[PDB]
Order: structure tokens, then sequence, then C-alpha cells
DNA sequence: GATGACGATT
DNA sequence: CGCGGTAGCAGTAGG
DNA sequence: CCTACTGCTAC
DNA sequence: CGCGAATCGTCATCC
């Protein structure tokens, strides 16, 4: 056969047909390991080769089967879209594979052009989880046969490499779970080097030699069994509700028992496999595609605010999406495409009526895209430069918080947080609309001066309610409004039910036949809603032109209607809801909400309303404040004594002259015998993570190095006068942190709420000047 | 009109036709920006909208039309521009006909619109190549349309730099002219210099600017007797007319012809392929031709120098796509990012017939097979690269680096304008492409004879080294440089001056087979095949062809036909340069040379022989190791006269009883009353890139930070007396050095050795590891 | 039935 | 997870 | 002769 | 200088 991305075995479709394996892959660059591994001289006699193996591409995430047919009764239908796909029809050409056979006998099965499929995908979990069960389902859906008689199989691939300076052997993991264990388990990874394969083409030379000098011992058969039918509905069925019943509790792992079993005939059970494998995906997308309610943040958006909070530090000079995005992905170790990270880059800095972000983390320095085509319009990567908008970052996420959040270790090092905690609730104030597995995702940004009003009041003692808004709270009874935005909305907001509604603007003319239509509804792009309205054959029977003549942010179409309005509300209807006229143009939008965000701990949350958001996020809010301000309080009293003791060291350097002292542990002891308390300095002046405790444990771990490292210019009186100015203000510094900490309703409150202002001060700014500043 | 990528101006084909204008633009990314500025209401009346004017992209590079027509019969395009969707859709939108001359104005008023307008890039590439060939196009067919201001332009910046507190930035349109202009500056110290690479790139308050003003930045485009020549010459299908109008630099517009140009807003076709073309004709040499002394283009090299940096502190390996960011961003790189990241790429790869016998970095992951030369290699997310340390610190001495001419971006430093390698790199790797005017083509050259003659050429004790030396004099070869044959299977025979390749096959009569067990050099194994069955003749005698090639190796058996072994031999006729198998499979290559490199000084360069170009760079080679030399006795004089103060000060510290004084000011008056020198501290620690002579007259004009910065630890005995050593160390080496510039044949030539030596081990340890060196 | 959307992924 | 179009020069080949 | 490949560095 | 095939979960509309 003459298939695309295929290349066929030698006695393929021939007299030894049913000794050829058909390996699968994610791609090309995994085509070029397996045909380097196939063309090893050096690997034999069981080395694998061209002779019984073939290489077929799935083309990267191949189509669900399951959710593309339809039952008819006397039959199993298949649709257009997966008649048609060329991955699939790719795969049953190189195969002979027929739908009408149910191959149960080894005649029926000897008719093939291979033996069995080999599924060569990569170890991350988008394959090992998603595309291979897709492939198990497409199987088990068509020719389950196939599947109890072992003709679908698996080739099985490290994640996880990590070598040390002296063992020649690596130690080898197929789960960031299990690694990340050993990790944290570890002491230390300090002589290590560990290496993610995202894909099969990053193994090395002598990985690949060693990966096929073990070939068939690394090959796994699946297996069937009454569970696998069931299960195989639930992850790829149609009804995602039994998704939201398996995606509320984590994988159940494998036992000593089961784990030994399978390694030692090499078989899988495909039960097993989508409760593990499939499932630790399905968990992992929804942790990539719902954000977090505490900052509104999926994985990819936090580790490119936290990229940029180091890259754009010393500097802020804009950088180019795609310099930038590189930049990301190696200091934020991101596991996958630099497409997607390159254009969520973009989707972050784009502001425009309608955008997801109301507050962009980022400032777009190019042509970033327009809401006529809702963002799609944007540069390519290669021209346009991003910037920290540092004012609003370094107001609602502020860098002394930063050190007191948990962190996500990738790779054995610390990477993004597992979340921030701004000063307002983030996840609540902007657009999001997205699908997940299981759940989708959609929020509409709450008004601005509401959010503020609720906040202030639950922290402010003397705001009248005070009092009143905790025992509301308490009580679960709700008295002040999270209503929808209006801001960058030129029109009109309704609220009928349970939902609230989106409105349009429009003029009539009587004049000359026009309607000016100045207003969409929210997050409705210009072009595609010119192209829906001219694809109505019933409005566009009264229409004869329509002519856009909007600016660059604003709307303005002009609709040329003979005297044809009467018809138009004859033809539609008037309600208390919508106007005729506003059904002729449908300038009426519904807000419909899906409020399901990440866990801080991991895991998916559903809301009810966008109260609850706020309730949620405000502990983690104000806790954060204790931290800061408990832990300001032990680093001053440790840099105070720092201080005081170099100021003793200034006084009495002239007659204590070290110049006279033979040795570095010589001039150590002669301060000891001084009452220089020993010190360890690195840590009181960067105590960068260390907790309260840590910070107590290890400051008597002294070395006197805060003395021998003093420079000369600090022993000129002025370099000492600062220094004792600098005592007098930390120890009024300290006098304020433990009046701030004994503050009510809780420690740091008039903080909160000054952060508060600032917060609103730089949205202010950056709404005056479009974001740009 | 329903052309792709073509968004219609309203009154297109219309009365109002003729006062349509039709914006050409090089890609989406610019599309988006114009059409920003086509939706503006508030840019006044006087701005432009889509009620006259439309916009179509035309897919990056054009195709030059006048290299695919015969048109001697008028006008017959071959298919290939009859096809081509990006052409045939401009004059689909424009209602262009091939067989109207547009003469008269019944022609121009059939036209869907008035005119055209170029909204190419500033780079070189957009208003030189693009435009030019764009210009080529109209003037090939319709020149009256041009005669009539049918073809416009629409001028941009290229470079904007911006200055504190100042809002008008100072622009320009030639990088040239703000180079310029860069080094004519005090300092950029509180400037912000930025570089538009697409249309794409400017910002808001940029694009309300630019088309505020959009009337008044138009031109249009004039004829005149001299354009038809220059158009054959630039876009003409004899390159030996380029490669003489390529000799030559641009010659710059005369004030005279700046203003006229600047008051009507026309311009001669013969000045724009004069200046703007050409222009980007003499940088695209300089980007596609390397230079002699290197043997690296100007991307490669930036690839180098940002290796050095990023893998410097760490040489942990790190993904191509993020390497490349860390190139274009610190190297300055004007392009974009997919032709950086497979230069990256191919700047790795280590394969027999590869490009690079010893490769810059390492390759970790699948970097593509000799089989399908390269083409098989793996994304650049998925792959990485890594410092061959081992190699580059011998080769490229990093004390040299300081030494040698920079390029300057953007205003600020990037990579050398070349390096100067420890042996003749130019000759010791595989090239082929092409350029403007000149092709390239190089085979490497045996490492054992590149040794052979540099070596002779710097020991005094080789014998060859009196007699060599007259050689070059005379240009005479007296020790051979053969074409390499590592990585090769087959042979190599001399006929005249010309080496030719050879395959290697076996033959078996038992059961009528061929083996070939190796194949030309630097033939790629699949496209071989392809081609020995895309001949009809060949297969005759072909039942079937099986390729059971290894990794490096190659293994292509050929079945033949029952009774074809004796009838091959008469139908391929059996010379003394190829037998009657070599003819039928061909096994044979030749290895045609095109020595044509770039200079220091900034132009083309043609060599006869790789034995010029090793007596080229032996001169630069030999300089800079007493330019080098020189420098480290300038630095060392003066770190030991700054440690001596530094002791001095040590032992004189508890008297000068810092304590007491009360500012740095007393700090400073009380040390020089002591007789303590003001040194520039941080120019003798760290000289960087600073000259000999420039080095001489700075150093001793500083301050006393060298003594306010100590730290109390360096008090101690132990601390001193470690500086009293450090001192003796340095006055031991500047004896040395002066040993060194006392040398014959010339300064430093035993140390020229000593590195040819660990460059050898390298080269030997890289080719034990196959260039792994783990 | 058939055909669209988003963000973060292959 | 992949995909093309274009220039430039000069060799080869096939037709 | 015409047309089609092939490379690296660019759009 | 540009091009595409796929998933997921609700929502929408045209015939
Ligand atoms: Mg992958
Ligand atoms: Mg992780
Ligand atoms: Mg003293
Ligand atoms: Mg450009
Ligand atoms: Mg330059």
């Amino acid at each position: 056969v003459d298939v695309d991305k295929y290349t066929r075995a030698r006695n393929a479709g021939g007299k030894r047909a049913q000794d050829c394996m058909l390996l699968a892959a994610e791609g090309d660059s995994a085509l070029s390991l397996l045909r380097t591994g196939l063309t090893l001289g050096k690997s034999n006699p069981s080395g694998p080769s061209f002779d019984f193996c073939g290489m077929i591409s799935l083309g990267g995430v191949i189509m669900n089967a399951c959710k593309k047919v339809t039952n008819i009764t006397t039959i199993m239908v298949r649709n257009e879209q997966l008649t048609n796909n060329k991955v699939l029809q790719g795969i049953v050409q190189v195969l002979g594979l027929d739908f009408n056979c149910h191959y149960k006998t080894q005649e029926e099965r000897a008719k093939l052009r291979y033996g069995c499929i080999v599924a060569c995908v990569d170890q991350d979990l988008d394959g090992c989880g998603k595309i291979l069960g897709l492939l198990l389902a497409y199987f088990h859906l068509f020719w389950p046969q196939l599947i109890i008689h072992g003709f679908v199989k698996r080739l099985l691939t490290p994640l996880i490499r990590v070598y040390e300076k002296g063992k020649t052997m690596p130690v080898e993991f197929y789960y960031e779970q299990e690694f990340d264990a050993w990790a944290k388990k570890q002491t230390s990874l300090v002589n290590h080097t560990v290496k993610y394969y995202k894909g099969l083409a990053a193994h090395d030379t002598h990985e690949v030699k060693s990966m096929f000098k073990h070939f068939d011992n690394m090959v796994y058969t699946f297996t069937l069994d009454d569970s696998a039918k069931e299960l195989f509905h639930i992850y790829f069925g149609g009804e995602s509700e039994l998704r939201k019943r398996e995606l509320c509790t984590g994988v159940v792992p494998l036992t000593e028992t089961q784990t030994q079993s399978i390694h030692s005939v090499r078989r899988i059970p495909c039960s097993l496999h989508l409760q593990v494998d499939t499932k630790a995906y399905k968990l992992d997308a929804i942790e990539r595609q719902i954000p977090n309610f505490l900052d509104g943040m999926t994985r990819a958006r936090r580790k490119i605010l936290a990229g940029g909070v180091k890259c754009f530090a010393s500097n802020n000079r804009e950088r180019k999406v795609f310099q930038f995005g590189g930049y990301v992905a190696d200091h934020m170790f991101y596991h996958h495409g630099d497409m997607s990270l390159n254009t969520s880059i973009i989707k972050a800095a784009q502001y425009y009526p309608g955008s997801s972000h109301l507050y962009p983390v980022f400032i777009g320095i190019g042509s970033f895209g327009s809401r006529h085509l809702g963002g799609k319009d944007a540069g390519s990567p290669r021209y346009i430069s991003v910037q920290l908008a540092s004012e609003f970052i370094k107001t609602m996420f502020p860098a002394e918080d930063s050190w007191l959040l948990p962190y996500v270790f990738e790779d054995g090092q610390r990477a993004e947080p597992e979340y921030y905690v701004p000063v307002l609730p983030l996840a609540i104030m902007e657009y999001g609309a997205n699908p997940s597995e299981g759940w989708k995702y959609t929020t509409w940004a709450r008004q601005l001066e509401d959010i503020l009003a609720l906040v202030r009041a639950y922290v402010d003692k003397d705001n009248p309610k005070h009092e009143l808004l905790h025992y509301a709270i308490k009580h679960k009874i709700t008295i002040l409004p999270l209503r929808p935005s209006n801001y960058n909305f030129k029109g009109h907001l309704k609220r009928f039910g349970q939902y609230y509604y989106s409105y349009g603007t429009y003029d009539i003319s009587e004049q000359r036949n026009i309607i000016t239509i100045t207003e969409l509804p929210l997050r409705v792009p210009t072009v595609a809603y010119i192209e829906s309205i001219k694809k109505s054959s019933n409005r566009m029977t009264f229409i004869e032109e329509i002519i856009d003549y909007s600016s660059s942010e604003t709307i303005e179409i002009l609709v040329k209607l003979p005297n044809s309005l009467n018809r138009i509300v004859e033809e539609f209807k008037e309600t208390e809801e919508q106007d005729s006229i506003e059904n002729f143009l449908r300038l009426r939008n519904c807000l419909h909400s899906h409020l399901n965000f990440v866990k801080p701990k991991g895991g998916i949350i559903e809301f009810n309303s966008y109260y609850e958001i706020l309730y949620a996020w405000l502990p983690y809010r104000r806790e954060l404040y204790q931290k800061r301000l408990m832990r300001e309080h032990a680093v001053l009293k440790l840099r105070i004594i720092m201080e005081t003791a170099i100021v003793r060291y200034i006084n009495e350097s002239a007659e204590l002259n070290l110049s006279h002292y033979e040795d570095e542990k010589e001039a150590s002891r002669i301060l000891s015998e001084h009452g220089f308390p020993p010190l360890n300095h690195t840590l009181i002046i960067s105590p960068e993570f260390a907790s309260i405790e840590e910070l107590n444990q290890k400051a008597l771990q002294g070395c006197y190095t805060y003395i021998l490292s003093l420079q000369a210019r600090e022993l000129l009186i002025a370099a000492k006068t600062r220094r004792v100015e600098k005592i007098k203000k930390m120890q009024a510094r300290l006098d304020k942190v433990e009046q701030l900490l004994q503050e009510s309703p809780f420690p740091g409150a008039s903080v909160w709420l000054e952060e508060i202002d600032a917060v609103e001060k730089a949205i202010i700014k950056g709404r005056n000047t479009q974001w740009k500043f």
C-alpha cells in the first residue's frame, strides 16, 4: 500500500505476514528514532528490523471513535468525520482491516497484513494516557476480539532518567508521580542530572541502543475483560457525568501483586490501563485547563507569570514572544510544546473589549489582535514583544508574599508556586471559557467596585458593615452584590429569573433605511457576527447590504433594510426579555457560567455562585498576611543582632587590629573571645524561602563570616552612621510589626487595606492608558 | 474577486476604481497592522480606509519572473510562473491582461484598482529583494504601468531610538546609517534602540502616527533609459553580471538625488536597484557565504558566540528552541527563528557526509541520518544541544576572543567579525550553498595534511620549515593537502588535478546480485536509490533494489534480471575513470569546488586552491598570538603594581586606622599622602575588550576602590602571604612572556605548537566518542 | 444530522 | 503532532 | 534546450 | 512568508 508516513515491513502482507509488527508512533520525530533502532547492525539476532517491523504515524492525537458512532438496529454506523479521517483510514488500509469482520478465528486473523500493532507512544501522560487509550478504544469499539487475542500491544519507554556523577547506570521512571516522590525523599540531588522525555526523539544514541537491545522484553500485550466495556464508556463515551464521577478521586495505584504479575508475563488489562494511565492523564488535563480559584490561573499562565517576574526583573526591557517563551520553558520546567506556550503568552497579554483579561499580566508591544477577529489576528511570535505590567503585578502579587507560597518541584528543582494569593480575588475578576476533561470552565468578570466594597468591608473594622458582614457569612446569607462588570461595554445588562443577559445597542433612522449597530453583546467578535447574520436566509430576505465602519476598538455596522421593518416585528416576536429588532439582529447573549476550579492541594471543586469563591479565597489571603508579618518579625530581630555586632566591630576595629592574626580560623576565635555571636549570615541577609522554624533552627550555624568579609568602606564612620541609622529604623519597624500583629480583626488588616488601595490605583492608571502605562 | 488573503476594497471595479489602492504587504502579520490603520475613525478623514484601499499578502518572497519566460513569441510564461498562486492572484484582483500593454487611458481604466502600494518590511529582504522582484514583475510585462505611476511604495522606518523624556524618536531607514549614527554618539546609556523585523512590530501609538501621515509617505516609481539594463543585471539569467556588480559597495545617493526624491516622492527604478536591491544582495552574500578565516557564516558565528555565553557557567544541556531564543536575544538576531533553529541543528549534526567533521555542539537526541541527508532530525522541541567545550576550548582560545574585532548590532556588541581558530577551519569542513552571484562549495581537507603544513610553518625544527616559507612567498606547493577520507569506506583518485570519489560494490554470480557497500562522498542513500530507478535504462536489468544499510554504513542489495551481467558491460562502457559497474550504478562523483568566501573587510574573494586559503589564514593567526602575548605583558605589569600596593597597605593597615576617618574622600586623601597610586581597578582586574594602548592610558587613572573594597579577611597574614606568592608567580610569568615574545620564527611560535597538540587531542577524543566526548 | 466556538495539549 | 510556497548558482539528469 | 533537482540562510 | 489535522463541554444555528 502507498500510505503517507508509513514505512512497510519487508514481509508485510506476504507469506510471513503474521510475523510482522506495526509500530505506531506519535509523529515523524518519533519515527526517526524507531527508524534508527530498526536499522542497527550491532543489535542482533533478536534485534527488531524492517524485515518484520513497520512504522506509521498516529498524527498526534487520534480521533475518539466512540463519540462519532450512531447505533442502528436490524448495526454500528461510522460518521463522516470518522470515515474520512486520514490517520485512522491509513491504519486500516495498511493492516487490511474490515469493519464487517470480528476476527475470532486464526484463519480470520491470518488475512491481516501484519501480525500485531505496537503502540510506540511517548511516556508523557498525553501519550500513554490519552493517545494510547484512544487507540485501545478504537479497537475495542470495532474489533474487540483483536484485543482478546493479543493483537494490540505497547512498547514501554521511560519518562524520566536521572544520572549520578558516579554510576554509569541511571535510575528510570515511568511516571512523574513516582519520580517526584523519589526526588523529595532523596537527601539532595546535587550531583545528579534529571532528563524528561517529552517525545521519543529526545533519547540519545547510547540510550536508543539500550532500548532496542531489550526491545521485546519491553513489549507488553493488552487483554480484555467484562469490566473493560463499561470503563471505555466512562472515559470515552458520550456521558460526561460518569467522568465527573470517576474524576472525583485520584488514581487507585496498582498493588505489589498486580505490578509483579504484569511485569512477569508482560500483559496489561485494558481496565487497569484506563484506571491508571488514562485516568492520570484525565486528572492532569484538569490541572492544565481548569484554573485555580485563588489566582484564576492555569499552570501554563502561572508559569508564564512566575517566569515573567524573573525575566523582567533586572530590566523589564521588552522581549519578543518566542524569546520569552524559551526563557519560561527553561527556568519554569515546561514539559510541553513551545507552540502552546507561545500562544498562551500572547493570550495572556491581549487587551481588547471582550478579551479574557481585564487586567493583563503583560504589556503588549506590537499588533496583538483585535476584538473583530477575537484576537486571532495577532502577529506571529517572531515580531511582537511583551513587557511585564510591573506596577500591577508588584501590587497584585506582593513580592514579600511569594517567599511564603508552597512551590511545585519539577525535575527535582523548584519551579512556579502551587498557587498565588493575590490581594484581590482574581479568579472572579476576569473572563474565562474553555473545556476540559469532565468539566467546562466559564466565568464572566464581576464588577470591580462591588469586589472592593465587599473585600474592604470584610477587613476594615471601621467600615459600617464590619460587624454585620462576618455575621452574614457564618450563616451563608449574602447582603452585598457581586454583579457582572460593565467595563469596555457600550451596552446594558438584564437579569431574568436565574440568568443575567447581555444586550447590544442599535439606532434606527427613517430618512434612509439604515440601522447602525454600535455594540454587540459581551465577547462576540465582529467578523463572526457579520458572517453569522448574512448566513440567515430569513433575515437576509430583508437586507440588501451590510457595511462595517467600525474603528479599531469600537463597533459601527450599517444595515440597509423597501419598508420591511413592519414584517420584522411580525415575522419575529417581542417580549419583556428581548425586542423583535433585537431578535432580528441577535443582539442578545446569555451569561452562562460554569464555576469549576482547581484546589490548592490538587483536585476539582464546583462552585454555585461567585460569592463562595470570594469567601473561599479570603482565609488564604488573611492567613498569608500573618506569615509575612510573623516572619518579618523573626528576621528583623536577627538583622538587628547582626548589625549591632558589626557596628561594635567597627568601634573595636582600630584597637583590635586584625592585621596581626594568622589564619581565618584564628580570627574567628578572637571574635568569639571578645563576645561576638557566631552567626549564619547568608541566611539572615537572604532568608529566601526559609520557614520560621528553619530561621531560628539554623541561625546559630555561625562562622563569623559577617565580619571577616566586611569591606573597608564600612569602617568609615559615615558608613557606620548609616548602619546605626539602619539599626534604629529596623528597631522602629520591629515595634510597628508587633502592633500590626496585635491588630483587629486579624494581623495585618491595615496592611491589606493599604495594598487594596495600591492595586486600585494601578488598575485606574492602567485603565486610563489602555494597559500601556 | 474571491482571492485568498485578499480583503476587497469597497469601490474596487466600479466608477471610482481608479481612486482605489491595493496595499501589498509581506504577510499576514503585516496585513493585520494595515487593517488596524485602515480602521481608525479618529485618524481623521485624512487617514485612508477600506473605502479606497485593499490588502493582499505577497506570501513572503515572490517569484522571479525574469528567469521563467522565454519571450523571444512574446512573453511566454513557463508552467511554474503561470501557476503561481501569489502572482496570478494579484492579476485576478487587479484585472491585469498579459496581452494588454496599458499605453492608453482606456487600458488603465479597465483595471480594478488605480495603483499598487508595496507595504513591505524595511529590512533589506523587504524593500531590496521582494520589492525589487515585484518591480521586475511589472517591468518585464507592463513597463507602461510603471511609467504612469501604477506601482508605488509606502516608506516605513527600520529603526527607532527613544531618549529619556524626549517624546519624538529619531528614525532610520537603513541599518548602515544607524550604525554610523551610533558610533558618533557619546554613549547610548539613556537610549533604547528598536529594530522592526516586520511591520507587525510597531506599537499602537506608532501605528496611529504612521497612518496620520500616510498620503505623504507613499512614493511612486518612475522609469528611465538605464533601468531596463539594470533590471537585467540584478534579476536576469546572467550570474556573471551579478558577479561584476557585487564587487563594489553601494554608491550612496547624493544630497541632490536625496532632495529630489523626497521633494516629489518619485523614485527611479534604476536608483532603487542601485541602492536598496544591491544592499540586500551584498548582505545576502555575508549571510550565506562563509568567511575564509573561521569557515562560518554570520548566523553560525552568532550561534557559536551565543553558545559560549550560554554554556559558560553550566554546560548543562538545553533544548534547541530554548537555545535559539537565547542566541536571538543576546547576539541580536534580526531574522526569523525558523532558520535559526535549523542552523543550530545543522551545526550540531555529526554523521558521515554531514557538513561538519568537527561540530561546535554535542547533539543529544535524533539529529538526523546519512540516509536522508539530515532532514529526518527531530523537531527543535525534543532534541538538545550542548557545547563541545573541549573542542571549543582548544580551537578557539578564550584569550583570543577578547582581541577580535566585533560586530555592533543595535548599538551594542554582538558576535565577532570573524574568529581566528588555531587550525584553518574553512578548509576542514564540507560546504555547499548558493548565494547572490557566487556559489560556495568546499570538500574537507585531510586532517593529517593540515597538521603537517601548519606545524612545518611554525616549528623551526621541522625539516620542511625553511623550504615551506620559500613556498608561500612564491605560491608554489611543496606539501600536499589531499581530500579527507574520514568516515569514508570508498576510494579516492586523482586525474589531472581533480579528485573523484568512488563507492564500493561486490558482485555475486552465484545468484546474480550486486551488493553496494559504500556510496560516493556526501551522497544520501535514499535519494541515490530513487535516482537509479528513475532511469529506465538502468532498470532494464534490475528486478529489485533492497536497502539493508545500518546506522552509518551502507548495504544496498541490487538484484539483476536472469542474464543481464554480460550485457551490462557492453551497454555501460568501461573507461579508465570508471568501470562498467560504477557507470551502471553511478558510483563515481566529482569533487567540484567553488572556493569563494567572505573577506574580513566585508567583500567576496575568489580562491584558486585550498593552499591559498591556508596561506591567507596564516598571517592572521600569527599576528593574533603576538597581540595576545603583548597585552598579557601590559596587564601583568599593572596587576603586579596593583597587588604590590595592596600588600603594602596590609602591612600598613594597623597604623592607617580607617576606623577613624569620616568619609571615603578623607580615606582617599590619607592614602595618597602615603604614596598609594590611584588605580582603575575594574580595568586592571577585568581588561575585557580594551586595546593595549587604550589599556596603557586609563589603567593608571582611577581611584582607591582597590583598597576601600578590601574585606577584613585579606588582612590576615595568610591572605597577604598568598598575595605575595601571587605577585611572585606573575613576575615569573612576565619573564616567560618576554621569552615567548623574543621567539623565532615569530613571537609565540612555541605556544602555537602547544595549542595545535591540544586541538588534535580533542579531535582524537571526539572521533573515538562519536563526537559525544562521553 | 451537521458544523461551530474557545485554552492547553499532541 | 505535523504542513507548504519562494531566491540564489551550478552541477546532474532525464527527456 | 527545457525543466527539475540539490544545498544554507532568508521571507 | 505562511498552512493544517485532532480532544474536551457546554453552548449556538442553518437547513
Ligand atoms: Mg509527546
Ligand atoms: Mg509535576
Ligand atoms: Mg589600628
Ligand atoms: Mg520582515
Ligand atoms: Mg549588521
